[PDB]
C-alpha cells in the first residue's frame, strides 16, 4: 500500500519538523494535518518526477548530489559534492504550489512567501529524501560486491 510510505514519509516529517519554524510550532493536531500534506504531495511529487522522462537530472537522479571519489576514499566513507549536471537542483521545484493550496486549508493565514521559508523547506526535504532513498536502495541493490 502506498499509504505505507507516505506515512513512513510521515514520520520522517515529524522527526526533522523542529527545524522549520512554519511547523515546530503548531497545535498538535494541525502539525499532524500539515506534515500529513507534505507527505502526501512530496511523496506524489517524487513519484511523477521519476517516472518522468526529463523531470529529474539524468545523473542523479533527484539527490542532486554525487559521490566525491577522493575524499569517500581519504575518509573511509561516502562523502558526497554536489551534482555539476543539475547543479544541485535535481528535480522541478513547480509542483510545490498545489502542496502550498493545500496546506493553507490547514494555515488560511500563511502567505506564499512566508511558506517559502517557514514551511516549503521542509517539503523540499521530503522530496528529496525519496530520491535518496532510491539512490541508496540502488547502490545497494548494485554493489559490486
Ligand atoms: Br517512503
Ligand atoms: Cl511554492
Ligand atoms: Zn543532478
Amino acid at each position: 500500500d502506498k499509504q505505507k510510505a507516505i506515512n513512513y514519509l510521515m514520520q520522517f516529517a515529524h522527526k526533522v519538523s523542529g527545524k522549520y519554524r512554519g511547523v515546530a510550532k503548531l497545535e498538535g493536531n494541525t502539525k499532524a494535518k500539515v506534515l500529513q500534506v507534505l507527505a502526501t504531495f512530496a511523496y506524489a511529487d517524487y513519484c511523477r518526477s521519476a517516472a518522468t522522462p526529463g523531470a529529474r537530472c539524468r545523473d542523479c537522479h533527484g539527490t542532486g548530489r554525487a559521490v566525491d571519489i577522493a575524499k569517500t576514499e581519504l575518509w573511509g566513507r561516502v562523502v558526497e559534492k554536489e551534482c555539476g549536471r543539475c547543479k544541485g537542483v535535481g528535480y522541478s521545484r513547480m509542483p510545490a504550489s498545489a502542496a502550498y493550496r493545500a496546506v493553507t486549508m490547514l494555515i488560511p493565514n500563511l502567505t506564499q512567501p512566508t511558506w517559502s521559508r517557514t514551511v516549503k523547506p521542509l517539503y523540499d526535504a521530503l522530496v528529496v529524501q525519496c530520491h535518496k532513498e532510491e539512490s541508496i536502495a540502488d547502490n545497494i541493490l548494485n554493489a559490486v560486491t
